[PDB]
């Protein structure tokens, strides 16, 4: 009991997110949104111009391929599109898990593995897909890392995030990197668009619902994109676009702010991370990191309060051994003896048996960790709504979501929705909609490759 409670009291203190604070944080997010838009050097929110001035209409048609590369897997995709009525006539896809090594080897090894799937996936092309003879297959590239765009279809990698760390490629143009690798496979294809996963998901959403203003990811990582007025971007240099509109990638993963309620655990996780100092907000909320925070809190407990016996289990000292899908397993156990939770602990801590009070303390720790992440992510979405002036009534505003964290972690999902609504107040909340646009970055990129064909 009592040694355990001192450290839980300390977690509760440190992780606290009283709504008042959440609004504080939302505000800060907007300030930072503004600094990023002013080219303000070393703004933590980059607010990257996508070169996307037109989101999908509906009216798109043709064959288009997409390649979506993520934190933990990539997808190859095709769609046959038949205009405003028929729309999305046919679509296939393959998803492959990225091998750990390819996160941390060479650029070449990576895009080769990607391209090789793409190539073998194209072969299997049925005949409910077709493209005028003479013609070249075109391809939308979803790239789930922060790029500095140079055109719709070109851009240089700023920095790797969330478990990637490949030395060659920072500062290089990623589409050229893909292209070389594709052609090394004897694969005639063009990249006609290059987008972040948040942008893709915004395009996919808008294609089925015209009131989509924004898209958040909550998966291995977290990030958000929204449609911004081009005349509200000081660092814009050039001709304004016809639409009056530019989609921004906030890269809010990199938000930091004294207002963020952080712990030793968060400090230590960062210290031993692939990208120390970076993506500090993300590391409080996204899926690559939640299980690891839980582990570290449990490790303090096993040490300072014998929580799991007189010796701490070896396995509990392994970094990353407790993943976030395991965490949501434990979290959603409603049994009286917490059976299922216990089965997971046995498995992960490599222990034989568990106190039932120990099982209730684990569940509590899971609760605090997911709760902070979800409440903080809600503050971010509220931040966006503020930027769009849809935080108030005088209007239907849809926010597209994607990512396994959000799709599969039920309590994380509903904590985020309850809190968003709390922040918006009643009146304003009836205006906004959070909708699953799962695997939406993939299609969103094909759609945008359409608008930018070399053909009509
Ligand atoms: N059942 C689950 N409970 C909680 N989290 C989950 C669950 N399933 C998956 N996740 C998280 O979400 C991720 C699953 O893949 P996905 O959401 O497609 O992200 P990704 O494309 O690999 N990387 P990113 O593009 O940054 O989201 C994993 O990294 C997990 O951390
Ligand atoms: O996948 C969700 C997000 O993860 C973040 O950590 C990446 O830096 C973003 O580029 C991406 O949108
Ligand atoms: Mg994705």
């Amino acid at each position: 009991i009592p040694m355990a409670a001192a450290v839980i009291e300390e977690v509760e203190q440190r992780f606290s997110t009283p709504t008042a604070l959440l609004r504080g944080i939302a505000d800060a997010m907007v300030e930072e949104m503004e600094r990023g838009l002013r080219a303000d050097p070393h703004a933590p929110l980059k607010m990257l111009i996508s070169y996307v001035d037109n989101l999908p209409t509906g009216d798109e048609h043709g064959l288009f391929y997409a390649l979506d590369l993520g934190g933990t897997n990539f997808r190859v995709i095709r769609v046959q599109l038949g205009g405003r009525e028929k729309r999305v006539v046919s679509q296939q896809y393959e998803e492959v898990a990225i091998p750990p090594h390819l996160m941390v080897g060479t650029s070449m090894e990576l895009f080769d593995f990607i391209a090789a799937e793409l190539e073998s996936f194209v072969k299997t092309e049925g005949e409910d897909f077709h493209l005028p003879e003479g013609r070249q297959r075109e391809l939308g590239f979803t790239f789930s890392f922060p790029v500095h765009q140079t055109s719709i279809s070109s851009g240089t990698l700023i920095k790797w995030t969330k478990g990637f760390s490949i030395n060659g490629t920072v500062g290089e143009d990623v589409v050229a990197e893909l292209s070389r690798a594709m052609e090394r496979q004897g694969l005639d294809m063009k990249v006609t668009a290059l987008v972040n996963d948040t942008v893709g998901t915004l395009a996919g959403g808008r294609y089925v619902d015209n009131d989509v203003a924004a898209a958040v990811i909550l998966g291995t990582g977290t990030n958000a994109a929204y449609v911004e007025h081009a005349n509200a971007i000081p660092k814009w240099t050039g001709l304004l676009p016809r639409s009056g509109n530019m989609v921004i990638n906030m890269e809010w993963g990199n938000f930091k702010s004294e207002r963020l309620p952080r712990s030793d655990y968060d400090n230590a996780l960062d210290f031993e991370s692939l990208n120390p100092g970076e993506q500090i907000y993300e590391k409080m909320i996204s899926g690559m990191y939640l299980g690891e925070i839980v582990r570290r809190i449990l490790l303090k407990l096993a040490h300072d309060a014998s929580l799991f016996g007189d010796v701490v289990p070896t396995k509990l000292e392994q970094r990353f051994i407790l993943r976030t899908p395991d965490m949501s397993a434990m979290h959603h156990d409603t049994s009286h003896d917490l059976k299922h939770l216990g089965a997971k602990l046995k498995d992960i801590l490599g222990v034989a048996d568990t106190s039932l009070e120990a099982r209730y303390i684990t569940l509590h720790v899971c609760d605090l960790v997911a709760e902070r992440g979800a409440r903080l992510a809600a503050a971010g979405i509220y931040g966006i709504l503020k930027k769009l002036g849809r935080d108030r009534v005088p209007q239907r505003t849809v926010i597209a979501l994607d990512g396994g964290l959000y799709e599969h972690y039920k309590k994380f999902r509903t904590c985020l929705e309850a809190t968003l609504a709390d922040l918006l107040g009643e009146e304003a909340a009836s205006s906004v909609v959070v909708k699953l646009a799962n695997d939406g970055s993939g299609i969103g990129a094909a759609l945008l490759a359409a608008s930018h064909s070399q053909y009509a």
